[PDB]
């Protein structure tokens, strides 16, 4: 019934969307850890501190890790972070992060108050 709670489960919404076939064909990129030794970019955790994707949210969601909105937007918007400050800005995973951001962003805004 509580705020926090009913803000969560708003989170957890907008977590099921973004990993939702709806927006799969620019989501994926986001679904699993950078493997930065698979895809040869070995100066990947010399620029990223803190790797952040939506199944590390996910897990994060279901262990409750998460106290409120706040929270949880902050590792969505990392995620993202990490994508714009390692990749090129013409590279089509940055236009991908752009178009799942926008996802984000106008449902996050619609949070219940
Ligand atoms: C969060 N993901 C990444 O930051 C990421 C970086 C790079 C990557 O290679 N970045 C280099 C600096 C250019 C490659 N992939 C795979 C990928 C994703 C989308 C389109 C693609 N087209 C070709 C590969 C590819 C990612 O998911």
């Amino acid at each position: 019934m509580g705020k926090l709670s009913e803000q969560l489960k708003h989170c957890n919404g907008i977590l099921k969307e973004l990993l939702s076939k709806k927006h799969a064909a620019y989501a994926w990129p986001f679904y699993k850890p950078v493997d930065a030794s698979a895809l040869g970019l070995h100066d990947y955790h010399d620029i990223i501190k803190h790797p952040m994707d939506l199944s590390t949210v996910k897990r994060k969601m279901e262990n409750r890790d998460y106290r409120d909105a706040q929270e949880f937007a902050a590792d969505v918007r990392l995620m993202f972070s990490n994508c714009y400050k390692y990749n090129p800005p013409d590279h089509d995973v940055v236009a991908m992060a752009r178009k799942l951001q926008d996802v984000f962003e106008f449902r996050y805004a619609k949070m219940p108050d």
